[PDB]
């Protein structure tokens, strides 16, 4: 039976472990995979969590399962930072979420729930998008097409651009749009875009599907979430992939959420009876530990108190990054201008360097980013910036 | 989008929690899902759990993510439990296993691997069975047919209609065999009976898929396994997929594991690859509280001798019930001989009540099973007993 199977292709960004951890060379330094280090070098668990899981295992006594949903005060929790407290989605019941492993399954159960239960045949990323995105959107079956997004030569947000690629996406498609820290570019609407993309949307009659993995990240909690919510006030339907990954530092637990919003609970309820059924048949039910460290966090004063300093600690630190990136890379002789970096949002953004400038980077001074030109600045530190910018300077 | 979907029909196991918790009478009696109980009619962390948890409080540093097939000693000792100690399967490397999120999730894995890359199109599954393998393969657009198994009037496994009925199996279709504890019946093979089909399984070109929930609740960890040990010393490939909710009592925190095995290190390895692909597409990565619990158990003299105990117990504690209630349903006057129920295995058996005989217990009773008759044995206690079966006696 399995004589023929074709060897897979590498995980352009997962794959990096493999290869970084094989590298027994001393200075290596890791800028590829999207999760955050702190001053040190390392992703410390957060001391909210910490504490949170202390709580649990004190006080836990069952690992009966959960709801194929998850647990509901983190779902409360979810939709109460996904659309603000008191926001009619809320008091009107018109949102159900289920708790999902990581978002990455957030839109594996969203893709598994549009094939089998819409019209849904395509959906439409931005190019560039993380490289994920297609393979779990094909994988439920539906087709992947792509709208414009970048103009790499001023480093902005090439809106003209965006709004003709989708001209093309039928009424009934799909389109996928990062809340904010879009990756890989950092590049996000302003508030005025994302209120013209939401009249738009509405017009040509596009399903959102809002991905949603660093909430916190570019400016706040709160703030990072206006994109959506501006498509919240002008859709009567929309679904959310978001993930607590990053910004609670839980990566490994697999702790997301799928939440869809439909016109009227009657009608959100009887559609998330099928996306239950759709998860019963993947992964049955979601991992407790990470969402019940979440939902003890977000419904207790003082921890989440505790959390949100966490949040914009880490969300400083890259800023601080960016800027000692730029500065650097000057210093060390680097010919262009890098000031683009410093308005962008996330742990990513794009080095301008090409693919081959990444292989050499790699092969030669064991400086690890992604194919794309990609760097985790989170990945960056005081100690470490000197050589990485020399190694930069040195391929370009 | 969603003005059109149908309401999805009751889950027939998990929907029993939503009806059970909204049932306000005092007495209810719970004899629905595979959660075991102990002796006061609840579903406690086990003690080695609890330790384990401590220790991973005290000791992890960072909850970076896990590779896409989870933790490495966790697979190692997952392979050592399904093929034991020494077996050439390890020995030549011929088996990958990944850490899932639970069995369900396994199965889906191995399901959308073999849709995917090979040219399986039906999986065979013996009627009866959990009514979720049928919408898990589905799911990953494999058909299903089923094969006859139980003889319901000397409550035997009917050997020969089950030949009989495989004989329509195609070459290259997928056999699905439950290791041990058959749910929802309690009967599995003989040792014989396991060798002939395995003998029959190469002849007939059959690809063995094992699920294994149970593994420890029919007579003992390795004994459990000689089954699917006897399929591995005849075949080139076969898949398990494995769950350790119930045999560590970790059901919530989602922890089994899909192994493939393929007839050398090359093509295990290159077939595996595509395994990893597909879980990318789905969870990305899997959940790794209750994994690294597993694993801290396992590979730790102590802590695995104190679990080994408890899943003694809880095995012992489910056998002694099976005793109680045949006593005690004569007692209380039942017609009918319900001997058959003591030589069982697992938390299940099937007590021979109808659809509506189930029904009518829950309604007038408060005593919930399966529709299907289904009874989770690991539910009952010497408390709630009398109650259950005078209730079962009325109904009869
Ligand atoms: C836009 C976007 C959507 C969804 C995910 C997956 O997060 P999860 O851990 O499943 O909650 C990522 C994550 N990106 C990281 C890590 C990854 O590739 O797995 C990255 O791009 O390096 C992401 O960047
Ligand atoms: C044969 C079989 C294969 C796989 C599973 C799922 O276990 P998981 O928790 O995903 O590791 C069950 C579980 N059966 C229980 C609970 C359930 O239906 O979810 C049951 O039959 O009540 C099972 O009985």
């Amino acid at each position: 039976m399995f004589e023929n199977i074709t060897a897979a292709p590498a995980d352009p960004i997962l794959g990096l472990a493999d290869l970084f951890r094989a590298d027994e060379r001393p200075g290596k330094i890791n800028l590829g995979i999207g999760v955050y280090k702190d001053e040190t070098g390392k992703t410390p668990v957060l001391t909210s969590v910490k504490k949170a899981e202390q709580y649990l295992l004190e006080n836990e006594t069952t690992k009966n399962y959960l709801g194929i949903d998850g647990i509901p005060e983190f779902g409360r929790c979810t939709q109460e930072l996904l659309f603000g407290k008191g926001s009619a989605l809320i008091n009107d019941k018109r949102a159900r979420t289920a708790q999902t492993p990581g978002g990455t399954g957030a839109l594996r159960v969203a893709a598994d729930f549009l094939a089998k239960n819409t019209s849904v045949k395509r959906v439409w990323v931005s190019n560039p998008s993380w490289p994920n995105h297609k393979s779990v959107f094909n994988s439920a079956g539906l087709e992947v097409r792509e709208y414009a997004y970048y103009d790499a030569e001023n480093h902005t947000l090439d809106f003209d651009a965006l709004i003709n690629s989708l001209n093309e996406a039928q009424a009934g498609d799909v389109v996928l749009f990062h809340g904010c820290c879009h990756n890989p570019t950092g590049i996000d609407p302003t508030l005025e875009q994302w209120q013209t993309l939401a009249q738009l949307s509405v017009e040509k009659g596009w399903l959102p599907l809002f991905d949603f993995a660093y909430q916190g990240f570019a400016r706040g909690l709160e703030e990072d979430a206006e994109g959506l919510r501006a498509f919240a006030a002008m859709h009567k339907e929309l679904i959310v992939a978001s993930s607590y990954s990053a910004n609670f530092g839980l990566y490994n637990e697999r702790v997301g959420a799928c939440t869809l919003v439909a016109a009227d609970s009657e009608t959100v309820d009887r559609a998330f009876s099928q996306m239950k059924a759709a998860i019963r048949a993947n992964y049955s039910n979601p991992p407790a530990h990470g969402a019940s460290v979440v939902a003890t966090i977000l419904s207790n004063d003082a921890l989440r108190a505790i959390w949100e300093q966490e949040l914009t600690d880490m969300r400083q630190r890259i800023q601080r990054m960016r800027q000692l990136f730029v500065n650097t890379l000057q210093e060390k002789g680097a010919n262009r201008d890098f000031s683009f970096i410093i308005k962008q949002n996330g742990m990513f953004s794009f080095s301008g360097l090409t693919k081959e400038q990444v292989l050499r980077l790699r092969e030669e001074f064991g400086v690890y980013a992604v194919a794309s030109g990609r760097v985790n600045v989170a990945g960056m530190t005081p100690d470490n910036m000197a050589p990485l910018c020399e190694a930069i300077v040195a391929v370009l």
